[PDB]
């Protein structure tokens, strides 16, 4: 009936009042922040930065589930303001919604954005350990195969019957490595593949060559070629050696 | 007296023939391992790749531990050609001793080489683990000023004596903090000196800005000044809404 009733119908104007600083001060906090979260920054990222990426991801999401107040406040208010039937709730009510609607939807890209990257980490992380492992076996077989090219190639000095029958021997024995060397060497490759595959799962794009390791495959293979090769030029002047000592 | 004695002298040529293979062979795989050895590619490298070196260097250094047979076979042939007065004993000891000196160098510069990596990796992983603070702690904050920016600067409504008088108290009880959350601001500006400092030591070319958190430092201290000139600005409004609720 005035005054007492102004004073009731002035506070409404000052709630909303209350409502629009609020309002505006969230609506420019989410400006570009889908943008942002919809960015795709870490298809060519390496284990490290997207590792940074997640960091960054939680400070992103921390600030986040901060303001998740700030929006119940906002829709508080314009929940009152709708009750007591402020004249301007429609107006209010549909920025308080278009608020709302976008938190929610914060909320779904923010979630995507933390499974792209805590998949893409998986993939980064699991190519690394399978190079790691490539190398760490890739590194004992280069040596075998450089001890036995080596070996296999060693000029013999013999001048008894008994001498080059140990050779032959020592020989012998070795021989009996090559097929399991090879099951070695056959995983080796397979762990070569392990690698190039996952990599060629999602972004093909990225490099295959081993940080952790200079001798490549190829010229892994190239050794064990030669190492093969080199095992029939043995036997023969290991042969002939023999038809010389019980030749005299 | 011939043959038996002619055999007997063959067979040091038969021997230094050995001698002069496995040499050739020596010779030619510490071929530019020295320059390898002296170069200087992890200066400017990250935490990432100095671990990949340690990892090649630990190839290298298994490459090595093999051929130090090789040089001793070497070493024992020369041996032998110098005692049984070989008479071309005086070169081949000395191509053994110019072997047998580069490899008591390749010793030194590889126990080298590891030193630097390992080190670097120190340098490289401390800077790292300075970073991760600062961002760890640096996030939280960046909240809570943000959480009174915005607070100190929220309109209030207020129409008794008592309303405006818990507000002016819960305000007063977060004054409290202003210091304590001061000593945590002083905090962060240390660990950011810490890793500048570091970072400063070796290497003064390397990039300062951290990886893990996008609130820099300076913006960081930017936001706190206004933290403080807002706190006062609110003292006076709340005591004007004071003087209104005992002057009505």
């Amino acid at each position: 009936g005035s005054s007492n009733e102004i004073r009731r119908l002035e506070r409404l104007e000052h709630l909303a009042e209350k409502f629009r600083q609020k309002a505006s001060t969230h609506e420019t906090w989410a400006y570009g922040k889908e943008q942002i979260l919809l960015q795709k920054d870490y298809e060519s990222a390496s284990l490290t930065e997207v590792r940074a990426l997640l960091r960054k991801h939680e400070a992103f999401e921390s600030d986040l589930a901060a303001h998740q107040d700030r929006v119940e406040q906002i829709a508080a208010i314009a929940q009152e303001l709708n009750e007591l039937d402020y004249h301007d709730a429609v107006n209010v009510n549909d920025r308080c919604q278009k608020i709302c609607d976008q938190w929610d939807r914060l909320g779904t890209l923010t979630q995507k954005r933390r499974e792209a990257l805590e998949r893409m980490e998986k993939l980064l992380e699991t190519i690394d350990q399978l190079h790691l492992e490539f190398a760490k076996r890739a590194a004992p077989f280069n040596n075998w195969m450089e001890g036995a090219m080596e070996d296999l190639q060693d000029m013999f000095i013999v001048h008894s019957i008994e001498e080059i029958q140990s050779l032959i021997t020592a020989h012998e024995q070795f021989k009996a490595t090559l097929p399991e060397a090879d099951g070695e060497r056959q995983s080796i490759m397979a762990i070569q593949n392990e690698v190039e595959k996952v990599i060629q799962s999602y972004n093909i794009r990225i490099s295959s060559s081993n940080p952790y390791s200079t001798v490549t495959m190829d010229e892994l293979r190239t050794k064990w070629d030669k190492v093969k090769q080199l095992v029939p030029i043995r036997d023969q002047s290991l042969q002939e050696e023999l038809a010389r000592q019980h030749a005299n």
